[PDB]
């Protein structure tokens, strides 16, 4: 579970996630 306050894919440890926008939360 990775859904973070996400920068980009490098904030996403999860195979697959994706970051739809710096400062939101990662996507599956």
């Amino acid at each position: 579970s990775c859904a973070r306050g996400c920068g980009g894919d490098s904030d996403c440890p999860c195979p697959g996630w994706h970051c739809p926008s710096p400062g939101g939360r990662c996507e599956p």
